[PDB]
């Protein structure tokens, strides 16, 4: 059956760790080490079609390695993850952004923008900025929050429909 592989990339802390892991347990990891990569794999129902989704936890510390670039390569989606409290990370998006297309050699990549840590009360992104960046990209914006589920489904699976449509 139908594999989506997916790669999880954006600054360290933005919650690429715990979105990855309350999509598959289904729980909230608080302290999850920095430092480690992993592969995540689960198989899901989406819009009828049964998948396997294939997903890439990245960590920064690989961010230039050659097993990096392969994997990208490999990926056929992106979850582009900032945190809504943290400006620097929105920002790293653009890096992330002309990364991927360079190293997939292409203008037009699976992609998916998400603002992550939407529980959180001290937003210092706007809905409104990231919203017009997903559209100058031409993808898609979901706000999500690791902690309490909200919009996790919906990035994911939404990014396994940008692929589709490709
Ligand atoms: N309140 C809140 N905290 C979050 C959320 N996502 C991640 N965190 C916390 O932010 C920190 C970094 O998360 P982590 O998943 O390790 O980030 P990574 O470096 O991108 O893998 C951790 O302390 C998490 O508990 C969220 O949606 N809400
Ligand atoms: S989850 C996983 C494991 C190995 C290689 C990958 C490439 C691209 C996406 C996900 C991967
Ligand atoms: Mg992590």
């Amino acid at each position: 059956m139908t594999e989506y592989k997916l790669v999880v990339v954006g600054a360290v802390g933005v919650g690429k760790s715990a979105l990855t892991i309350q999509l598959i347990q289904n729980h909230f990891v608080d302290e999850y080490d920095p430092t480690i990569e992993d592969c995540y794999r689960k198989q899901v129902v989406i819009d009828g079609e049964t998948c396997l989704l294939d997903i890439l936890d990245t960590a920064g510390q690989e961010e230039y390695s050659a097993m990096r670039d392969q994997y990208m390569r490999t990926g056929e989606g992106f979850l582009c993850v900032f945190a809504i409290n943290n400006t620097k990370s929105f920002e790293d998006i653009h890096h992330y952004r002309e990364q991927i297309k360079r190293v997939k050699d292409s203008e037009d990549v699976p992609m998916v923008l998400v603002g992550n840590k939407s529980d959180l009360p001290s937003r210092t992104v706007d809905t409104k900025q990231a919203q017009d960046l997903a559209r100058s990209y031409g993808i898609p914006f979901i706000e999500t929050s690791a902690k309490t589920r909200q919009g996790v489904d919906d990035a994911f699976y939404t990014l396994v429909r940008e692929i589709r449509k490709h």
